[PDB]
């Protein structure tokens, strides 16, 4: 149940398409897109006009997972739905009202992801853990590709696997074959990977190795 | 001196390369990209970062005029110089200081545009018009393409043709074949154009007669 979706922020970003395509070609399990909207992080990526574009060109099956880094997330539901987002993860720390924001996810159709940055305590998803389809452990302060991975995070990984066996989670930023191991054996099992894997020729041995490593340490 | 920069915001955003390489292969003098941030506007499209890539990909020649729709333009400043733009056209709307952004576009070696929304009067764009290289008269509410040609937004530009005789002055949203002739006898000189552009069969085709119906204007001025 370990699944493995590339994050093409360090990505030839004139051509989105060919490399989403390739990253699906090459067996990703999803793609992990990333929305940055200039204000809750400094640095501004796409919104749902690419997501539209994107989901047109690579087809109806493939599953978007929408790393919202925005504001505001309230305002961008129904436009990522349109759009043909398959979950929405926002920020704890940017939502006004997550209950709210949560009915209206699911109210589109979307499967909600919720996300904490590394300076927010794990013990602010407790009360929602029951309510979200995944949760975001940041693995580095939230903004740029290529960071450095930070190992300090794991035991909010162990701890929301422990209290919540159900619950998918995410790890996301500086994640590569280096670091996805300490990940999986804290109890991650959705693996986000840019730059680790989006200079290689042969991303499918990448990806492969990825998801390899990653269940082979959940069957412990 | 009148010049057709088309814009991409309904292109297929996925391949933007591409789109921007035929729309330079069509004759285009310029290429019009639109920065949304979600706050200024309504919209999201992109930034410093796809900037970066198509500079990349098209190389040095192409000039990138960038719409700034941003609520804090003073912010991407310098990261939109590293990029490669050429010129930064920012909204009056969205600063308390346009002086002091304008000399720190300078500073970053970038070109200057200031632009204002349909309810802003032309008036409070004068004290600026001096110091800048490009005024922006937009003709549509920002944030969206395809919307209709507001006609009543020239008088603006005919007010800046007339007091500032050297002024580029640049007009945006709604503008194709029919409503390029309303722009061109009001003063503009530099043409942004999507919808009309980009959905057209031969794009170039359509920039010859935007560029066309200017100079006529242009040369009878
Ligand atoms: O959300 C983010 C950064 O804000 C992450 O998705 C990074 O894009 C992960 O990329 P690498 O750290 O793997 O390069
Ligand atoms: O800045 C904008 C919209 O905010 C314009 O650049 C749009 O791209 C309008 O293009 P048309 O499709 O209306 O010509
Ligand atoms: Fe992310
Ligand atoms: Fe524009």
């Amino acid at each position: 149940g370990c699944k493995i979706g590339p994050s093409i922020l360090n990505s030839d970003l004139a051509n989105l398409g060919a490399e989403c395509l390739r990253m699906l070609d090459s067996g990703a399990d999803y793609l992990h897109l990333d929305v940055m909207d200039g204000h809750f992080v400094p640095n501004i990526t796409f919104g749902h006009p690419v997501v539209e574009s994107l989901r047109k060109q690579l087809g109806q099956d493939p599953f978007f997972d929408m790393h919202m880094m925005v504001s505001k997330p309230e305002q961008w539901v129904k436009p990522m739905a349109v759009a043909g987002a398959n979950q929405y993860t926002f920020h704890l720390e940017a939502t006004e009202n997550p209950g709210a924001l949560i009915k209206d996810i699911r109210e589109n159709g979307m499967k909600v992801g919720l996300a904490i940055k590394p300076g927010t305590s794990v013990e602010y998803l407790a009360p929602w853990a029951n309510q979200i389809d995944m949760a975001l452990v940041m693995t580095v302060e939230p903004g740029f590709g290529g960071q450095k991975f930070m190992e300090d995070m794991m035991p909010k990984v162990h701890w929301l696997r422990t209290q919540f066996p159900s619950l998918d989670i995410e790890v996301d930023g500086g994640v590569g074959p280096d670091t996805v191991h300490k990940c999986a054996e804290a109890g991650a099992n959705m693996i986000v990977s840019g730059s680790a894997i989006m200079r290689s020729e042969d991303p499918r041995s990448v990806i492969n190795l990825l998801r390899n490593v990653c269940s082979e340490a959940a069957q412990k």
